[PDB]
């Protein structure tokens, strides 16, 4: 049925009980300039719980989604920390050189940034709020151990146009709800130029509605292979 | 009902169909110097599919923990890298400053090797083997992300004592079979000194036999506190 209203209020109060029984005292998440994480970020404060933001560019990240993410942080009012992983990654990458990829890039910057959430969790007794949405989820458009790793996914359930209706609703930054989509990895990639299909396409798909057979194979295509990510560990049955 | 011979070959099986169906061409897997990971290692090289080892120091790791992995490395006669993981370490915990202890410092680097093993994985299609044996899992003595967070656990299911009669079955080094399972993060640090109850009392209690209230008093003190670290993260039934 979805109203933004409602599913807020429900949401919020699911992640306070969800929070308490853990048991925790707050939240940490990583702020992108995204939508996904600026909704995240909306709803946990408005538990009342202490949530920190962390904003952790790489040099690939564009300085507007910096902005867009502290202007949210201003508006919230929370704590916040801006560093950048840059540094880390550079150190990580020249010590793989014995054994050495765009992709293989993003999945490192992905799980220093878990790395980062994780730290802070640990010293303040959060839990780190992941972000992915239903889209994400289905299209396994994650890293496995990255941004993949969380606590708590309160937007799983959530079709990506929902999700902009909670961004609305909740007074998202202008620039956070009209941006497209997108991993960060280079200025000028989306997320619906890498998967080959539209939200609009993967939000139908998951409701049972018509798409096109390009968008049905890329949607196949993404889900199928990234079955593991969604799951625990393989386990012998003995 | 367990026979090292036995079990042995049932788990090369697993590992090889496991591997095969992924798809994924082999194997990585860290080494520390330790009996789990030098147990996984051999299992997996005994399926005949490429395996590499890395071995991936800190600062806080014993030179000999180091050697007897290499010794392991020699007699399987593997494709092998040792990286200190130290340069990433450093600039990683000086990064959050801002925001920022040992324990904190153990996960971090826990998730650096994750990091290590996911990099090369990726790059030669491979799976990552993670060594959580049954004690490790129930107690939650892992880091969540860091060795928890692997493809396949052939070990999962098995008593300390069932990992270590493998090891002998196996030919792993004396000097691994006759150590003090340990951590690694400080010289004379053991994990029964760490837990506060040995092995042989948490094989015992996963055997439904009898312990002592000390003992029982120290494995639910750390299975109470991990529920969350075993299972994926929590999400709205809404
Ligand atoms: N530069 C960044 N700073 C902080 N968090 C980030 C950054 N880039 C990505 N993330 C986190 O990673 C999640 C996944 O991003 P995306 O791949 O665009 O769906 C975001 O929702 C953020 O929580
Ligand atoms: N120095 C190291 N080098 C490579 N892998 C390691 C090292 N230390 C720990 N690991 C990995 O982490 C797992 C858990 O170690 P432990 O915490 O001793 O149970 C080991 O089984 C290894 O696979
Ligand atoms: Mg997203
Ligand atoms: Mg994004
Ligand atoms: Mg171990
Ligand atoms: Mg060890
Ligand atoms: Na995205
Ligand atoms: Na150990």
């Amino acid at each position: 049925d979805f109203s933004p209203k409602e599913y807020s209020q429900k949401l919020v109060n699911w992640l306070s009980d969800s929070c308490m029984n853990y048991p925790a005292e707050g939240f940490v998440i990583g702020l992108s300039g995204g939508i996904d994480s600026a909704v995240a970020a909306s709803l946990a404060v408005k538990t009342g719980l202490p949530t920190t933001a962390l904003i952790l560019p790489s040099d690939n990240n564009q300085h507007q989604d910096m902005q867009d993410a502290l202007e949210l942080i201003e508006m919230l009012n929370i704590e916040h920390y801006t560093i950048s992983i840059q540094p880390a990654y550079e150190a990580f990458l020249a010590s793989t050189q014995s054994f050495t990829q765009l992709v293989i890039k993003g999945n490192a910057q992905a799980r220093l940034r878990m790395m980062y959430l994780y730290a802070y969790a640990q010293q303040y007794n959060r839990i780190v709020i992941g972000t992915d949405n239903a889209c994400e989820w289905y299209m396994g458009y994650f890293t496995k151990f990255g941004d993949g790793a969380a606590d708590i996914l309160p937007l799983v359930n959530l079709k990506k146009s929902q999700v902009f209706e909670l961004g609305k609703y909740l007074d998202v930054p202008k620039n956070i709800l009209d941006k497209a989509p997108s991993a960060g990895l280079w200025q000028g990639q989306t997320d619906e130029d890498e998967m080959g299909v539209t939200y609009q396409e993967i939000d139908d798909f998951l409701d049972g509605k018509q798409v096109s057979a390009k968008a049905l194979e890329r949607i196949n295509f993404w889900h199928n292979r990234s079955h593991h990510k969604r799951k625990l560990a393989l386990t012998p049955n003995f």
